[PDB]
This record gives C-alpha cells, structure tokens and sequence, in this order.
C-alpha cells in the first residue's frame, strides 16, 4: 500500500499541473488608451528536455482617430504548425497557423468588412539581441474565415542569432475568427484601415528580455506588420543564444483535405456549420433527422457552446484517432454509403450520386478516372477491399 | 488528383458518421402519467467485426401517490466497464459505471437525502426469451455522488442463453450525478423511497426484440430492482441467440487510484471541485493564483460547463495520454514541487509536508515506509532517476 499513497500523491501533484499549464492568450480592455491589454505564456520545449518559459505583457492601441470596439474579457486559442522549405538555402521559417476567439457564453465594425476574403500579408522586423543585429522578411496570405494564418520567412542579414520558435509571436492577431456572438469584441479588425501600434515585453525564464514595437494596417490590399525589437540581459550558454530550443518540424496536406470536406457542410462560406446546413447535406445523402436531432448532434462537438461548428470544432472531430476496429466500422458504413443498390461494388453512376449531392462539380470522365485508380481487378466498379485499400493506404 | 478527390469526398461521408452515432439516452417529461420518457441507441460490437444495434424506448411512471419533480428535456452520459471474476464458476457478469446528467445551461426533492452515502443494490431478474427461460441474480453498491455503480451478476439457472452486454441496460438511472443547478430535474430520486416502475421495449435491428418491466423502490436500506423480460422473434443463428457478440473485458484499480486523489480536491465531498477548493490546495503547496486565475484554469476542463469540475471530468483530464516527452516533462515537474529545498533528494521531511498539506494523515513510520519502496540506493532519500522508476512501473 505504499505504492497506493505513491500514485494517489503523484496523480493530485500532476493534476495540478495540467490544469496550470494554459497558453491561450487573455485580453482585457484598456480604456484609458482606447484599446486593449493581455497577458499569456508561452512553454518552448528543450531539446533534451525541458521546458524554456516566456512570459508576454501585451498592449494595443489604435493609429487613427476613429470609434473602436473595446471588448469584454476573453480569450484566443491558436495552434501553430512549424516546418521547412527542401528548395530553400537561406535561413528561414514556414508557418501554418489556425486561431479563434472565445470566452463569452452565448447571450450575445466597417473594418471587419476587410477580412471576409484572402488578403495578403508583408511582415517586416529590424532586430537587435545583446548586440546583435539581424533583420527578417515574411510573406503570405491570411483567411480570417478559418482563422487561419499561412506565411514563409526569410533572416535577410544571414544566420539568425535567435531561435525562430522564439519570433513566433512577435512575427497579426487582426486574423484571429470571432465567432459571430462575439462579432462586438473584435478590437483588431475594428481598427482597419488605419491600423494599431502593438507593443510587448517577453522575459525569458532565468534569461533575457524581448521588447518590441510594431505597427499593423493596411497599405493599398496588402496587411503589413513592420517591427523592431531590442532583447537584453541574455545568456551567452543560455537556450536562446545558445540555440537549444526544439524546432518542431497533423500533415499540412491532410488539413487542407479537411478544410475542402468542411466547406461541402459550409454552404454559405461564412466559416460555421448550422442545423440547416447540416441537414440539408444529410438529406442530399437520403437521411432526414429532425431539428432536434439535428442540435444534439452539433452539441456534441460543439466546444464554445455558440450551437454550430466552425474549422477547428470540425478539425478536432475529424483529428480525434480511433481504436483500429472502430476506424473499421467507420469504413464499412462509408462504404454502404456509396454503394447505393447494397450489391457490394460501388458503379460510377454511384460515386458521381454522392459527390453531386454533397455540392461537388466534376464530369463524367473524371468519375470514370477515380473508379480507375482504385479499380485493382479492373472489373469497373470499386469492391469493399478496393475501398479500403483507396481510404487507408 | 483523383486521390485528393477521393480523401476529401470519404472525410465529409465519415464526419457525417462520427455526429450521428451518440448513445446518450434522451430524456423528457412525460406529464400525462406524472413521469417521463427516453429515448436512445446502443452500438454492440460483434466479434470479428461489426455492430448489432439496439433500438430503446423508455417510460417511467411513480408507485407511489407523492408530488415528484418533471424534467425539461436533457441527456444522461454513461461509461461502463465489464469484466470477470477468476474465482467464480457461475456463468456471471462484474460492472462498473458511471453516469452524469447534462444538456442544460447554467441559468439556474425529500428523496435525493437517500442517495448521499453508498448505498447497497439488489437486483432480480426472470427472462423467457423464444421460450427459453431463465434468471439472473445480482448484488452490489451505489454511490450517487460520483455517479458510481459497483456489481456482480450470475445467472442462476445455468448458462445464459442471451449475451451479458444485450441485458446491461435492463439490469437503476437514480444513481445518476445531477449536478447541482440540474437538481430541480431528477425525476428518479424525487420518487423514493416507494420508487418507480420502469417499462421498455428494445429493438435489435435484423432481429428480435425484448419488452421489459421493472419496479425499482428501497426495501429497508436497500435500493431494490426486480425485473420481468420477455423476448420475441429472435433468429436461432443470429447475433444473440448465436452468442455472437464481443464480452469487452482504463483500469479499475487506476480509476479508484484517481478517485481517491478527486477526494484530496473536493473538501466538502459534494462530487465537484469549486474555485475555493481547487484554490485551498494550491496554496497548501506554496502557490497563490486569484480566483480570476483559478476560473480560467477550471474553465479548460469544465465539459458541461456549469463552473466546477465533477469526477468524470477530472477522471477525463487525467485519462488524456500524452507524447512521451510531455509525460517526461510532467514528471520532472511533479519531482520539483516534492523536492521543496531544490537539492535534487527528496527528503522523508519534504514527502510527509506534500502529503499532509494535500489533507492526508499517515505516520512517520508510513513516509518511512514509501521512501523505502522507492529508495534504490539507500541513502535515506529518493533521487528523481528512483522518483522516475517510483512513478512509471
Ligand atoms: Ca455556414
Ligand atoms: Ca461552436
Ligand atoms: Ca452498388
Ligand atoms: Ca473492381
Ligand atoms: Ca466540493
Ligand atoms: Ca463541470
Ligand atoms: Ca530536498
Ligand atoms: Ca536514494
């Protein structure tokens, strides 16, 4: 029974610590200056081990003259994904990442009109860490729809000095997606065209310090973030001049693939599936489930309790991994979903049904081109096997 | 392209698969008969692959001639565990529950004082399915607090002649967790002591179906429930009477290891972790967050979002497996909040500081006892290398 007090002790002390451990990033207004504040942390994993803290103090405030929203306390959740460029030989940082905002239960700007398609983004920063200097040049596209973020960037002055994952942050909050109950908290985008100045400090645990200034508007159609940045007090040995931090280099493909399945739902491209929405796609496919039905469904899965979905609800659902049996069955009733007549072989006239009906275009010889590539005995029509082997490998 | 064709294609027909397959049971206020009724299906998963599923219809009405609480409409989630007993030469079945209500917001009976302690359970059966007769017999404890059901069955005339996972169901819902703002809705404990009568039928899709009656009332101390079954049309070489389904036999010693640590949280041991408790044992080991701070950590795992956190999300926060270079990180975490001098041993003083802070009494002798166990090399003291061994095997 030692071993039973051993457990019990380790399981409340690690409790702890998962319910501590939050990097979503906390906003709150700041009257007095017409804008907002926020506080979070940021964990960078060690390589080896460990993990290097930063702690951010944020301020923003608007660069024109116009009336701005000033929001009730919330939060953003962001996921980034880091990886690189094979064609690439300068130093450098591609970056997809997804954001949203929430923390307002459902009870519930000319600038937002901006954002409703892809707009381009230039981003600029001169730096300065211990002495060193390095500038850095980043290009994309932003799509506030999706809450999403895509961009390359390139160290202009050689070999960077700091690691990139510690540039993340400073490196355009303005394409976050706020859900449409809280379309009035939107400081970001209600600042547009003019712009805001965004200004932080980020201390660097038993390190050095960040402090950086930049200033985010539009110039013509383009979203430009130009910023400098002063670091010091830092460790020559430490994890940041030192480059010891890990560069986390799931798949880009397969969330584009998802982002595709969701917009079949989607119908109005506003960025979030509603009962109507869902129903009408489970009716094209020959299902018919009440409104009620339809809301105990979406409920489920719906984490901000808003009573829809949107892209990240949607990726989480689709992201969640199955016990091999379960995924199983998952592809057996999608295989009975196809296969209309039940006689065990999917016709073209079958695949065409379903990918017409969920809002797909595409001609017959394209039907024909993807019953051929799953087509292994070449009898015409896709077998369960041939299914499987076409959905997992 | 023809493949990118068909990923996004098979992503939108499994989404619409993984929304409709929710086995909650659905309840509403059935005011005619001063009672309520339910609805919901079951998955049963069927050896070497597939899933039976059976279709439930639910009333209840009251024995007795009392004023009872009618619900608005909500759901009951359940998680169950099945498996069997090395001794026991009867055929027979173990179960271990746990059930929450829900699907109400946070905008808000005499028999619900009989549910605070555990309770014990008595439960009988007489089945006569296409004329094949049996009874099972059955006998355990409830615990209402924590939504928690303990029992073992056998069949007391022989073999069963149906699968033990097809009469789940059938063989006690005022064991249910409403949680404090749902209370107004617990039609099941408003009914005790006299008790409810419980009527089904259940549908097997492409087979028979059973009908099932059921009075559920205290007889002293004991919470009593004696079920008549009657089953019909069932095929000789089908899923159930051709014993065809999987008997599923994470761990229960681990979910009571995780209970017990819940216990350390929830100080007044109503079955949920407030603000100030979640606070009180934070402190007890050296760190002060606001309540501000103390909400906002409660809010990431706070499913049903009513604020506190009850044992089934706790249970869910700590069952999250992780990458084991997080799982790494956790535990050298865990180590630093033991080892208060920072020196790297962690100290018989230093164990019994952490474990009596958290609220658990033991002696001297006891702590001695647990550094031994983890005391490789028998310095007295336990390194983070044996702290690691302690914790992982
Ligand atoms: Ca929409
Ligand atoms: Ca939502
Ligand atoms: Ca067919
Ligand atoms: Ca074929
Ligand atoms: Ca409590
Ligand atoms: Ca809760
Ligand atoms: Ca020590
Ligand atoms: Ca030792």
């Amino acid at each position: 029974s030692s071993r039973r007090k051993w457990n019990k002790t380790g399981h409340a002390v690690r409790a702890i610590g998962r319910l501590s451990s939050l990097e979503n990033v906390y906003i709150m207004a700041d009257k007095q200056k017409n804008g907002i504040k926020a506080n979070f942390k940021i964990r960078h994993n060690i390589e080896d081990g460990g993990v290097q803290l930063a702690y951010h103090y944020q301020q923003n405030t608007p660069i024109g003259d116009g009336p701005v929203l000033l929001p009730d306390n919330h939060y953003l959740s962001t996921q980034s994904k880091l990886s690189k460029d094979p064609n690439e030989k300068r130093d450098h940082m591609v970056l997809l990442e997804f954001v949203t905002a929430a923390g307002i239960t459902l009870g519930m700007s000319k600038g937002e009109e901006l954002f409703t398609g892809v707009v381009p983004i230039l981003v600029e920063l001169d730096g300065d860490v211990n002495g060193h200097k390095f500038s850095v040049s980043g290009e994309g596209e932003g799509d506030a729809t999706y809450g999403k973020l895509t961009l390359k960037f390139i160290c202009t002055t050689g070999k960077l000095p700091v690691p990139w994952p510690t540039l993340v942050t400073t490196l355009v909050q303005c394409f976050s997606r706020y859900p449409d109950h809280m379309k009035q908290h939107d400081f970001f985008k209600s600042a547009m065209p003019e712009g805001y100045i965004q200004e932080r400090t980020i201390f660097f645990k038993d390190d050095g310090n960040y402090k950086t200034r930049a200033e985010v508007k539009f110039e013509g159609d383009t979203l430009v973030n130009r910023i400098e940045l002063k670091g010091i007090d830092f460790k020559e040995d430490g994890n940041i001049l030192g480059h010891k931090l890990e560069y986390n280099t799931l798949t880009e493909e397969q969330i584009a693939e998802f982002k595709e399945a969701f917009s079949l739902f989607d119908k109005d491209g506003d960025g979030t599936i509603t009962t109507k929405e869902l129903g009408t796609v489970m009716r094209s496919l020959g299902q018919n489930p009440t409104e009620a039905e339809l809301q105990d469904m979406i409920n489920e899965v719906d984490a901000d309790g808003n009573g829809t979905i949107d892209f990240p609800e949607f990726l989480t659902m689709m992201a969640r991994k199955m016990k091999d049996t379960d995924s199983e069955e998952e592809i057996r009733e999608a295989f009975r979903v196809f296969d209309k007549d039940g006689n065990g072989y999917i016709s073209a006239a079958e695949l065409r049904h379903v990918m017409t009906n969920l809002g797909e275009k595409l001609t017959d010889e394209e039907v024909d081109e993807m019953i051929r590539e799953a087509d292994i005995d070449g009898d015409g029509q896709v077998n369960y096997e041939e299914f499987v082997q076409m959905m997992t490998a």
